[PDB]
């Protein structure tokens, strides 16, 4: 009922109960290494995070190659890119589906979303979605949408004037 | 092809060119008066209105019953409402369908926005869309994301 009943794997293939996250607001991004707006996306997710990780904010980042094949990497390629890259510090996880058959159940949450508004296929490389801390999903953005847009949500959700 | 290159009908059943918007960043959103989302929208829009108008924004307004059956007056009813708890400045247009083969020409453009990642139906009521001053859809955002969350691709767009 909630974004807490779900488990997912880390980019070393061991469960990570989002349980843990409770309290805090979730930025759900499917991520790609090959994509025109890796660059702009990665780097704007970094100043999120350090603008309000100990305010509450937490980025969940899921590597996809369901478009373009942007993310044809295995786990250890894409961390170490970020690694090499970026240099960020919310966690990257394993790389999933978000939509077919085999699309992550965290997905198939996330799109049950506000009476099934949010029931589109992902449509590209970075579509956001954030939780709020009752765990559940209150907004979601198409991948042309930068992080940057995502701030006033991202402030309302943490209670920040 | 651009959304200048359309013609819809306003609150009148007359023609509109949308060329006459050229120069200028349209807010495009489909509204509707009875949805719980109603009185936020309109609320976020006029500010965005009365913050941006004079600096290049336009929002274009399209009444819609397609979702929940939740814009079933008239022109003339829903511009009287609108009017009457919102006095919302920008231009109403004419009731039309989003989705379906009677789709206004203009939602089947702007949902090739972007190579294609623009082209799911419209979920509900207040989807919008951002186009630039040269007529191309650039932003796409769900009917949950009110009005107030666009402003800060409106300043990009506006170059301010």
């Amino acid at each position: 009922e909630s974004v807490h009943d779900f488990t997912v794997k880390d980019a070393k293939e061991n469960d990570v109960d989002l349980s843990i996250f409770k309290g805090k607001v979730l930025l759900i991004v499917n991520v790609a290494s090959k994509c025109g707006m890796t660059n702009s996306n990665y780097a704007e997710m970094n100043q999120l995070y350090e603008k309000y990780k100990d305010q509450g904010l937490e980025i969940l980042a899921f590597p996809c190659n369901q478009f373009g094949e942007e993310e044809p990497g295995t786990n250890d390629q894409i961390t170490d890119f970020v690694c090499t890259r970026f240099k960020s510090e919310f966690p990257i996880f394993d790389k999933i589906d978000v939509n077919g058959e085999n699309a992550s159940p965290l997905y198939r949450f996330l799109k049950l979303g506000k009476w099934g508004i949010f029931g589109d296929d992902i449509q590209w490389n970075f579509a956001k979605f954030l939780v709020n801390k009752d765990g559940q999903v209150v907004d979601r953005y198409y991948p042309t949408t930068s992080p940057l847009s995502l701030e006033r949500d991202i402030k309302q959700l943490l209670e920040i004037s």
